[PDB]
């Protein structure tokens, strides 16, 4: 009994938040195979953090009596040139997350849609947070991630960050 | 490190495991959407149980100075007449895998790979509990399937199911 | 304080609450009238569950110096064919709930009153959960319903759901 | 110390037990093999207690001053058409070593062997209490055995019976 | 959907571990009615471990969609000329055992079945123990044999040996 | 019992388990003298480890009627240009140590040795974690290892390394 | 800090207990292929003890400021005729340690190193406790080592002597 646009745009980023557990599961070997096995770590946690995401949203249309579809999930697969792009590119990846909540919540007002919109409000909240977990590592690398000694104190902080 | 036959039979199947916990999840939407929700959820941990058999094998290929690579995944979407066709489907996927892993440990023993052919018996013996847990199921629906009553205490079965 | 548009629909909302939680306790009379204690039990649970989603209104009435007014109740009293019926109603009724409380969150929108829209969350919140709780249960009563035995067992599921 | 009869009906009902045991281990397997994996838990527990008949036999002898004798055991294998028909077997077993008690405690009083009548009570209250337990499992046979449904419940039971 | 040499392969063995539990439960009466009772109990112990071997197998086979299949099971009884002669012999059976172990497992590389090469493992290991327990009491008695208080104290070390 | 080749390849990996430790042990007083004394910490952790190795070799053999043989063991003791160039050996030495144990299980396995090839698995399984372990300190010393402050924290990190 | 030949004294030294630990070891395995299990435990504890006598000296010498030098160490390898001439040997060997220590402080007083005759303090009270140790096992044999049964009582003992 929800509209179908607001069906599709929800089962859509389903498929986003899938992508992006995937991305940062991929993205953790780009930093193994480079050495920083502490921002690995940091990303794998993440990946299964947006799954948790994905699963939310899948739980909600399966509660309001539709079918989830995964879609073809395109390859996570690049080619970094350091360590400092790879978290650009994270954090460009939950701007675009954040973006399309908020056209989600938008759609959902424009449509009547006052459950959609509420769900939604933990995606709001959650993606703030997101944004400065991000925002807080491009800010370390940017202060101390100038030589091997700096990377070498992010990767170990990385290591633990964000398990409170 | 390892060969290049050795190192994209892992990585491809470390895919086919993603694959896996997509297809098990999948599957559980059908079961939801079709009110099997014992199914569903029992499907839905199963996903999260192949996802970890993917991250062991990308955690293999790293610590071997390799880079795991995640493939396009081709969508799981499909539709099954019955509960009944939907656990034959995960039969067969189980059935599979176990071939690939057995296919791989054969190609481990004919490279002279140690280290892989150790790494792989891991799987073959989880690949044995899960043939067994999977054609359970099938056996319970052979069994007592063939009513709503009967599904609906299956279904029940499975809520918790393995846990 | 509010305007007289959301202290009416605000005041009617708490009125069909009320109604609910009689409609519910009248229903369970009809199945402990015949012989389903389980499902009596259940709704019995259900029409106190209703009664604080009715003071809920009453209280954020009072709070915002305005003077809910409790009007008559119409008699719930029905007859059921079947309780398959009867859960049929129910889950119609949690429809009917869940569209009025849409309708006011969307009077509270274009009447610009951040108050209500905000004290209504947790009526659209709890309306997602009460039609999932009775989608389920007819449900159960589709695929194990059509048997006495089924009955007894969904008889037996409900003494103890939701609790 | 015994006589030549007593030690040899003695020594004949140990292996009667060794067999008993053997046939409910093999019973065991036809039921995995057919899919009743409650009833197989079940035939394995009763295997292991039916050796500890036959061990209790075999200390009596030995602590008379006698050398028990294991002899040739025939092979348990059989086809059985039903898990019912594989039940009645077991229940026929059962009364068949009940005969066999009460035929060894008889040969002890006519033999005035005290010792060995005192020994055998034992059995005689044991196989008091294997004829309840495998008559009872034929009851709930009869009753509701005749769906998968009802198997499938049974099986269930069986799973836990007794432990 | 092993194949069926290793099928049967594999219920000989089972039928094998049975045999030795029947045997080493035999040979506990030849100590009793000689007046070992501290070897008499070690072996009536061990041939409980032997049942447990069995029922591994056993299991194994119904668990791989096969019907095991209890054979016909020889008498083990025997005569011993001395305890000594009664040990050799069940040192004996467990270099049987071990060898048809290595030709199983030999079986299941040549065919290729990965899943029973595996399973196998545990009979691998636990035949290297077997072996190691039953040479040591072959070496006790021949180190303390020669006596009946040799043999006496012997008797009561076997009374609670392998019970850690 | 094994066959002589399998016997001499057992022995000779014990010596190299043996020489490895009384390496890591020299390596430590070279840290020690330089001032590295984290490095010599985890060093000397390390040459005990390698003892176990060494024993766990010496105990199959015994235990399969053989007799191990400890020979002449050259002295460990060399210069080294740094602490990079240390830790480029130990690497080195331990891809050599993989390298034998794969040797050895092939051989076990052409010689149809299944009691060996088992033994074996726990040193393939090792080797595994003692490469990942061995290149990551190499990997630190890339990173941070180029400035005398990026050393003292190593050595530091070197003091509790693997605990 | 040290002379060249209190350097060098302890150099040795560390070696010999190094090549002590060996011997050790050496000896437990003809103890094992021989049967006295008892007694090969007893050695394989204390070749562990031998090595940490070792560790003592090596770092005393890097404390010092030396760097300590792991010499060729000739195989242990050896033929005994009998577990008695075994441990002969084990004394004969405890009784030259004990000899070389005595030089060792003899030396240091000489040189006038107080630091390091106070060091070798431990050495002389522990190989009193050696001696000790060493002498009960040989006699232990030359009162019940002349049967079976006594050295299979005896090695029942070494299997847990001098482990509390």
């Amino acid at each position: 009994h929800l509209k179908p646009e607001m069906i599709e745009k929800l089962n859509e980023q389903m498929n986003l938040e899938l992508y992006s557990s995937l991305l940062y599961q991929q993205m953790s070997a780009w930093c193994s195979y480079h050495t920083f096995e502490g921002a690995a770590a940091f990303l794998r946690r993440h990946a299964q953090e947006e799954m948790t995401h994905m699963q939310r949203l899948f739980d909600y249309l399966t509660d309001t009596g539709n079918l989830p579809r995964i879609n073809t999930v395109e390859s996570p697969f690049a080619e970094y040139s350091s360590l400092d792009e790879l978290f650009q590119e994270t954090y460009k990846l939950e701007q675009l997350i954040t973006q399309k909540i908020n056209e989600l919540a938008h759609a959902a007002m424009t449509n009547q849609d006052y459950p959609t919109f509420n769900f939604l409000q933990w995606y709001v909240s959650e993606q703030h947070e997101e944004e400065k977990l991000f925002k807080s590592i491009i800010d370390k690398l940017s202060l101390a991630g100038k030589s091997g000694e700096g990377l070498y104190f992010i990767d170990k902080e990385l290591s633990t960050l964000d398990t409170q």
